[PDB]
């Protein structure tokens, strides 16, 4: 196999023989195959929006079949085999519907040679040999293989924000439409010149997404706003939801209503917690355990179903004892899992299994105690100002440290919690994304009323810090947002995090250093025009990184 979409890819290269994560190669392989077959309904879907006929019919498809191929999202081979057999019976019909336009407007049949991925075909016993040639290795030049999966990985992030934005009826056409523009270019022979450009034009579709899903959510469940969250346990039985889908927490907490079975979040669900429309509801009690890298234990230990509505989702050791009450849904599979059916348009899904099951679970163990603020997005943010601005002006807030991001399982992460502890006590950390769990069960208390770590939310809660900073760049009349007080000292893992990265830089901030280590889908002559034209740096010393920040550089 090849895969290397992921910080922990093995020795910073990729992984060929199982994944870091554990996706096998079964896996990893039929992964690739959908990819494959997604780029063929690409050049049929591109070429008819160029002939004046776009069909749209294969979004939803397109968004799913990426985000399904996203880390610890999808584990289940007979998941991916369903999509691969859809993938082709879809492309084939763009490819019919093509041939008939094409011939109106030409007045002869279509004869040009076409990419492999646009006319290949087999059934399912076909599928794992024909996986093994369609990927990563297929590209033997290092910088159009670097170039194209870099894309790949940054439209894959885009994808699963614009599917949580369609999940709550939000959507682009020009994110779709650049959903096959993306995925085609990839099976075309592009400059350099030109394949950067679709780099560039997939952070600014980060930023349109971006926005987007932030508009869906807040539009649907309210401005998050500061809350208390508690990190203990109650007394019954209850369901931990997890991931990042806000529309599956909305009927969570409707069927749980009075049931006697509370409701807690994990991972990055937590900013669930932060919603005015979901802090109406008693039973929701909290957030249990850490970041998405420790749930085997925490699984466990939560005693009750605990429901993945996206990724992150890590294989089972062969000591854990919850496959019976771990339930997916969305992109999510794992074999010997329950999963819960998409719900029907303008519907809602049945969880009422995951409540008769908790009825019999036990407690969860409670963990710690204490409690978490967050709820810091953008509104929020903008509706105090007034009191942020002085306490700039007054030096009581010497700079603003963006340490957002996901966060993973390696060792030289303890670098995020050391730098929270060491920043001098008049910086304020701005975070989203599940690299706040390396600092936000510390004790860095505040500064005149506010919080020295301010939680806007999830990974694309990231939106909201770049709001803010464009609102503080107007408020002191800066001409370069890059001169504000502000720091990036961003982790990531994941392809969300990529699509936030690939934002960031569509607007223009420069000197970001990301952690800990840097992507391996950057070849050399690729990495050095990304240090050349943004300044992109790899994390040093806790010492000197903070040093260097507190000098603005
Ligand atoms: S997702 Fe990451 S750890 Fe898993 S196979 Fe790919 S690069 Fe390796």
């Amino acid at each position: 196999m090849f895969c290397f979409q992921c910080q922990e890819t093995a020795k910073n290269t990729g992984c060929t023989v199982k994944g870091m994560c554990g996706k096998p190669e079964e896996t990893a392989n039929l992964q690739d195959l959908l990819i494959f077959v997604l780029r063929g309904i690409a050049i049929y879907g591109e070429k008819l929006k160029e002939l004046g006929q776009p069909d749209r019919s294969n979004d939803d498809f397109v968004l799913q079949g990426l985000f399904a191929t996203i880390t610890n999202a999808n584990w289940d081979d007979a998941r991916f085999e369903a999509m691969i057999s859809e993938g082709l019976a879809r492309r084939d019909k763009l490819r019919n519907a093509f041939l008939a336009v094409y011939k109106a407007k030409n007045g002869k049949d279509f004869s040009e040679p076409l990419p492999e991925a646009a006319t290949w075909t087999g059934d399912s016993t076909a599928f794992a040999e024909k996986a093994k040639s369609v990927g990563i290795l297929a590209t033997e030049n290092e910088d159009v293989r670097s170039l194209r999966e870099l894309l790949i990985i940054g439209l894959k992030g885009v994808a699963a924000y614009a599917e949580h934005a369609a999940v709550l009826g939000f959507r682009k056409t020009e994110i779709d439409e650049f959903m096959l523009e993306a995925l085609a270019s990839t099976t075309k022979d592009l400059s350099v010149d030109e394949m950067v450009a679709l780099v560039m034009k997939a952070g600014g579709m980060a930023v349109t997404t971006m926005a987007l899903l932030d508009e869906a959510n807040t539009t649907t469940y309210g401005n998050p706003e500061i809350t208390q969250v508690n990190i203990g346990v109650g007394k019954n039985p209850g369901i931990l939801i997890s991931g990042h889908d806000l529309k599956d927490m909305a009927e969570l907490l409707k069927q749980t209503e009075g049931t006697g079975v509370d409701v807690y979040t994990h991972g990055e669900m937590l900013p669930a917690n932060y919603y005015p429309a979901f802090k109406k509801y008693p039973h929701f009690v909290g957030n249990y355990g850490g970041s998405w890298w420790q749930q085997n234990p925490e699984f466990e230990s939560f005693n009750g179903p605990i429901l993945l509505t996206t990724n992150c989702l890590v294989p089972l050791k062969k000591e854990n004892t919850y496959l019976d009450r771990l339930y997916t849904t969305g992109v999510v599979g794992y074999e010997g899992a329950k999963h819960i059916a998409d719900r029907p348009a303008g519907g809602a899904k049945d969880f009422s299994a995951l409540i008769a099951q908790a009825k019999k679970c036990p407690p969860p163990v409670e963990i710690e105690t204490g409690s978490i603020v967050g709820g810091f997005a953008h509104h929020q943010v903008l509706a105090l100002a007034d009191k942020v601005v002085e306490a700039v002006k007054s030096g009581a807030i010497k700079r603003f440290v963006v340490m957002a991001g996901c966060d993973g399982r390696q060792k030289s992460r303890s670098y995020y919690t050391e730098v929270a502890e060491n920043l001098p006590k008049d910086t304020v950390i701005l975070t989203a994304g599940c690299a706040k769990y390396r600092y936000n069960k510390l004790n860095l208390g505040d500064i005149g009323g506010i919080p020295r770590v301010l939680d806007a939310g999830q990974c694309n809660d990231s939106y909201s810090l770049a709001v803010i900073a464009l609102k503080l760049k107007e408020v002191f009349g800066l001409d370069d947002i890059n001169d504000l007080p502000v720091s990036y000292d961003i982790a990531w893992y994941e392809q969300k995090a990529v699509a936030v990265l690939l934002a960031l830089l569509f607007l223009g901030v420069k000197g970001i250093r990301l952690g800990p280590t840097l992507p391996a889908f950057l070849s050399p002559n690729v990495a050095k025009v990304l240090v050349e034209n943004f300044n992109i740096k790899p994390i040093g010393t806790v010492q000197d990184d903070i040093a260097a920040m507190m000098a603005g550089k």
